[PDB]
């Protein structure tokens, strides 16, 4: 109900020393008090990417263990991630995922990320070759709530379609893409605008054709989503990503794996064996599959890359997200918006976990 | 000796209107004077980066053709830039510019930019693969005085011995590498701050290795060469990289050869043919050789990509190129500097240029 002498950290307000009250899931109060600070307190974390985590995958719609894992990293939102699949596996998935927010009306469980299979099969990376498709007219009828975000990309045949989709409360994403500059700017004059795992899965930017690559590092209200692994981009890309589009820019995302948080062993993604060596997983031919990052080590690395302020810290960990989804009152340490909190060492390590009011999570 | 009435604009003192006195080849007087402007008053253009320019060649050492066409252009001070070439071109080069401004005394030739043979062969660009090669002990006695500027390949073997050639009143400028953003720093930390027309004969930038590229847009006091022709770097390209260094990273240069101003046709740059296609000159391949861009049409192609101020157009055309140069009495409209001016009407079309209170050119 009450969460006193921290160090209060909220994307627009700034960070202060205070006291936050909560009142059946919502926040009535928040006073700033000078005195001297308990721990850190910032809005709930939210991964719109992730697989799975710890053996639990989307593809077998393990939303109950994925849910109660991801307590312990902070995230209180999440959507849980397909990859290039069936028309059926789909359906299937969106249809449990509906059941199970049905059951839990509490849940961390947004919906679901359909990554694929409407994507570019020269930069499938780790997609199942034989499930990626142009969309459809009958497939297009097949997705809708709980489908929450969607990766495609621009260029492949009838991904117009697709732009029906945002009625309906789906975010659009270009991602695995070798569309061009201008390709992908037919669908940002639409009001698509984010890209997904910023910059794997797309053509490199030349000095002529800047493609998505240079759309995403160009353009100022088009948000990048960032693996911050040290591995899917080094510490120096990320240094100049965050140069380039500030706080303001950036979604922080794990597109983690089942096989995180687990012995170096060997399983796969959908329909595809991937082996996994010092937490780095990658396909036999050494494509990377994913990652092995716990959304906590996402904040600590992106925070020690670039040197940023735990107040932009708030933005590309919850806030960029919240405001893509539309989610108003979520992301904020403010009044009249939802309980969704994070309390951390200084060190940012996960202590504590607040969805909707009650605690879920103590480490 | 006195220009009045004009929008004068000052790097640093920003714009203003008024008047300014001349004496003796030196700006005595700068007076802030209220009134409508007369035309546009900036400093004397300065292109560090230029080989050749209708039917005057570098090579050629046609040092007095260049310098008369340049003043139309209201370029005040350039380089004469040589290609990959052998020591003993090399030496002559030197020896006929060291003779041109020995005896033409208040010159725009600032002297010789060496841009090669100390360059990577993946990187070549328009370059003879024959000249390349690395630099040594012996080699590099040979370069001082008029050199002023020398583009080399950080990677290359033996490179570090060119950190000598700084103390001899040389700048030394990264290009037409495959070097890694590290090779790259180890220059950097040795006063390195310059990349040679960024960022075409550069390794793209890369998730993990941002390379050269990459380096020169996340160091802040990195300045980069633009050739805004609109070939070399696309509009959109141009407002990336002001978008990322702004007006203080940018230095405007033209990389114009022989052909600039002629009929399109086939010519030569160095030992190698070249063809021009609506005044795009390449190679045999397709790979671009150089440019026939006009200072002046270089100047109004980077405001209209990017928008910027008049007061950064100057810093961009001009001062930027003279911090680098060390020319410290050129590159303002301030009492005490060299009268080095253009005066362009307000559609920025050069109607006037003065070097060294002497006017040498009027439309
Ligand atoms: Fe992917
Ligand atoms: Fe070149």
């Amino acid at each position: 109900m009450i969460v006193e002498k921290v160090l209060i950290v909220d994307p627009i307000d700034g960070e202060f020393t205070g006291d936050v009250e909560i009142e059946e899931g919502k926040i009535v109060k928040v006073e700033k008090r000078e005195c001297i600070p308990r721990g850190v307190l910032m809005p709930g974390f939210v991964d719109p990417h992730i697989h799975g985590v710890v053996g639990a995958d989307t593809m077998n719609c393990d939303f109950s263990e994925m849910e109660e894992f991801l307590y312990s990293q902070g995230v209180t939102t999440f959507l849980a991630t397909t990859v290039s699949t069936s028309l059926e596996k789909m359906k299937e998935i969106l249809r449990k995922a509906r059941d199970y927010i049905l059951e839990n009306p509490s849940t961390s469980l947004l919906g679901v990320h359909l990554e694929g299979p409407y994507i570019s099969k020269e930069k499938k990376g780790a997609h199942s070759e034989k499930h990626i498709r142009p969309p459809s007219e009958r497939e297009l009828s097949e997705i809708d709530s709980p489908a929450k975000m969607l990766t495609f990309a621009p260029e492949i045949e009838s991904s117009e379609l697709l732009l029906r989709l945002v009625k309906r409360d789906i975010v659009l994403s270009a991602g695995h893409s070798i569309a061009t500059f201008e390709e992908f700017m037919k669908f940002y004059k639409e009001g698509v605008k984010r890209i997904t795992h910023f910059p794997n899965g797309l053509k490199p930017l030349h000095h002529r054709e800047i493609g998505i690559t240079g759309a995403g590092l160009l353009l100022d209200d088009v948000k990048l989503e960032l693996i911050c692994d040290g591995v899917h981009l080094s510490r120096e890309m990320v240094k100049l990503v965050y140069k380039v589009k500030k706080a303001n820019g950036i979604v922080l995302v794990t597109d983690s794996i089942s096989a995180a948080g687990l012995k170096d062993g060997t399983t796969t993604l959908g329909d595809l064996v991937v082996k996994v060596k010092d937490g780095v997983p990658r396909l036999e031919d050494g494509t990377l599959a994913g990652s092995t990052l716990f959304f906590s080590q996402a904040v600590k690395n992106f925070r020690k890359f670039t040197g940023c302020s735990i107040t932009e810290l708030a933005k590309v960990s919850s806030y960029n997200s919240c405001v893509e989804l539309g989610l108003d009152d979520r992301g904020r340490i403010a009044e009249g918006t939802r309980a969704d909190l994070v309390l951390l060492d200084e060190d940012l390590n996960v202590v504590m976990t607040i969805k909707e009011g009650e605690v879920v999570f103590r480490s």
